[PDB]
C-alpha cells in the first residue's frame, strides 16, 4: 500500500478537507496514511469561530490543530474575508450600518486573534477567498466586505494577517479561475495587488471541477503559467471532480455510470499529471474531503442528491483513480 503524501513527497503537500468527525474510524486511518496536510471546511471560517463579538468558538480548530501536531500534518488556514459564512454583526453598528474603519478595526481583531493562535500549524492562509466578480464583467464582487472597506480591502486584509502569520504563506483562493474569462480578470487584481506591495504569496485554484470539461486540461496548463508569471506559488486547494455538469441537477442517480468511474479516473489522472509537470511552482494539493461518503457535493448544486467526486469510495476504498495518480516515475 503506497501513501499519497508519501509517493508525492518531493512535489507537493497533500491535503484534505475536514472537520472533527473525520480523525475517527476510517477516515482517520486514511488522512495518517496519505494526507499530510488539512483544511478546516468550514470550522475556521468567520461564522463559526466568531459568531459574536464577544464570543469566539475555538474547540473544533482547537482539535484539528491537535490531531495535525500528533500526526505531523500542518494546516491551511481557510478562510479570514470571505462573502459567504460571515456573520452579520461586523458589518452593523447597532441600527446602522457600519462604516469603513469600524469594520476594519474588527476585521485586525478577528485576523489577530485567529492568526495569533493557529500561526504554528498554519503553512498557508486563504486571507481572502471568492473576491473576483464571477458573472459580470466588473473586476471584484460587490460583497459587504468590497462596498464598505473600498477596493483597497484586499490589500488591507493581506497587510493585517502579514503581522500575525510568520512562515505561513498568505494566500488569494478562488473557484473557475482556471477559466479563460476570469482567469484575465484574476491576473489583472492580482498583479495589481502585486504592483502596490500587497504581501501575497500565492493563488489557490479552488479546482471544484467535473469530468465533462473538455477545455479543463488545457485552461489549467495556460492558469497555472500565467499565475507563476507574477512570482506567486500555485495551490490547487479544494479539488473534487463531479459526475455531473453544473447544471445538471439530475437526482435519479444511485451509483456513478461505468463511463462516469472511467472518465474520472482519467480526469483525476490527467489533472495530477499537469501537477507533476509544474511542481517546480505547485506547494501543495488538497482535496476537499477523504471519501465520496461524506462531500458538500451532496448538497451542493442539489440538495439532498448524491455524488462521487472524491479518490476514496462510499467505503473509503482507494477507487480506480487513486491508483492512477500514483503511477508514475
Ligand atoms: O460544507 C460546505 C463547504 O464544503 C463549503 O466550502 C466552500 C466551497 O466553495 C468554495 O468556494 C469555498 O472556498 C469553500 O469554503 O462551504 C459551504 C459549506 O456548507
Amino acid at each position: 500500500t503506497v501513501s499519497l503524501t508519501e509517493k508525492y513527497k518531493e512535489f507537493f503537500k497533500i491535503g484534505a478537507a475536514v472537520t472533527v468527525k473525520d480523525f475517527e474510524g476510517i477516515h482517520g486511518r486514511i488522512l495518517t496514511k496519505h494526507f499530510n496536510s488539512l483544511t478546516p471546511e468550514n470550522d475556521m471560517k468567520f461564522e463559526r469561530i466568531h459568531p459574536k463579538e464577544d464570543f469566539y468558538n475555538f474547540e473544533a480548530t482547537d482539535k484539528i490543530k491537535d490531531f495535525a501536531l500528533k500526526h505531523n500534518m500542518q494546516l491551511r488556514g481557510h478562510t479570514l474575508v470571505w462573502h459567504n459564512q460571515t456573520p452579520e454583526w461586523v458589518f452593523r453598528d447597532n441600527d446602522k450600518e457600519a462604516p469603513k474603519e469600524l469594520v476594519i478595526e474588527r476585521l485586525r481583531e478577528h485576523i489577530k486573534t485567529i492568526c495569533t493562535r493557529y500561526r504554528d500549524v498554519v503553512y498557508s492562509w486563504d486571507v481572502v477567498n471568492a473576491a473576483v466578480e464571477d458573472k459580470t464583467d466588473v473586476l471584484l464582487r460587490d460583497s459587504k466586505w468590497r462596498r464598505i472597506i473600498g477596493d483597497d480591502y484586499i490589500k488591507i486584509a493581506f497587510e493585517i494577517a502579514k503581522k500575525y502569520t510568520g512562515n505561513g504563506k498568505l494566500f488569494y483562493n478562488d473557484y473557475n479561475n482556471e477559466m479563460p474569462y476570469k482567469l484575465e480578470k484574476t491576473y489583472k487584481v492580482l498583479k495589481s495587488l502585486l504592483e502596490e506591495g500587497t504581501p501575497i504569496d500565492g493563488v489557490g485554484i479552488q479546482a471544484h471541477w467535473n469530468i465533462w470539461d473538455k477545455n479543463l486540461i488545457d485552461n489549467l496548463k495556460r492558469a497555472i503559467e500565467t499565475y507563476a508569471s507574477l512570482g506567486l506559488e500555485i495551490q490547487i486547494t479544494e479539488l473534487d471532480i463531479s459526475v455531473f455538469e453544473f447544471e445538471d441537477r439530475r437526482t435519479d442517480l444511485l451509483e456513478p455510470t461505468e463511463e462516469m468511474v472511467e472518465l474520472q479516473a482519467k480526469v483525476y489522472e490527467d489533472v495530477f499529471r499537469v501537477f507533476r509537470e509544474y511542481r517546480d511552482v505547485i506547494t501543495s494539493v488538497t482535496l476537499w474531503g477523504i471519501s465520496d461518503r461524506h462531500t458538500w457535493k451532496d448538497n451542493f448544486p442539489v440538495i439532498g442528491r448524491k455524488d462521487w467526486p472524491l479518490l476514496f469510495d462510499i467505503d473509503g476504498k482507494p477507487k480506480k483513480a487513486f491508483f492512477r495518480i500514483i503511477d508514475f516515475l
